């Protein structure tokens, strides 16, 4: 926990998607160092929530505040600009993970 964090779960495993940052060389930058950026990201379960904005965002704001804390507590330290760029990442991914956490949660209801 980050020392708050209201039960918040891990997320599954996802890759480096491709961002679209709209700038040349923000689309190389990435391109070499999206390594930097976390393979899972951490959200609330569907168990009633409302509005795929909030779940992804509330998603990104912890995310994008635990592997900082996480890593800038062990001497890593993220520049301006890796954690901007950090944030179309995690949200592309907790977009793809909500599509996880709505349809797992719908689907895994049907049994059989």
């Amino acid at each position: 926990v980050v020392g708050g964090l209201g039960g918040y779960m891990l997320g599954s495993a996802m890759s480096r998607p491709m961002i679209h940052f709209g700038n040349d060389w923000e689309d190389r930058y990435y391109r070499e160092n999206m390594y930097r950026y976390p393979n899972q990201v951490y959200y609330r379960p569907v168990d009633q929530y409302s509005n795929q904005n909030t779940f992804v965002h509330d998603c990104v704001n912890i995310t994008i505040k635990q592997h900082t804390v996480t890593t800038t507590t062990k001497g890593e330290n993220f520049t301006e600009t890796d954690v901007k760029m950090m944030e179309r990442v995690v949200e592309q991914m907790c977009v793809t993970q909500y599509q996880k956490e709505s349809q797992a949660y719908y689907d895994g209801r049907r049994s059989s």
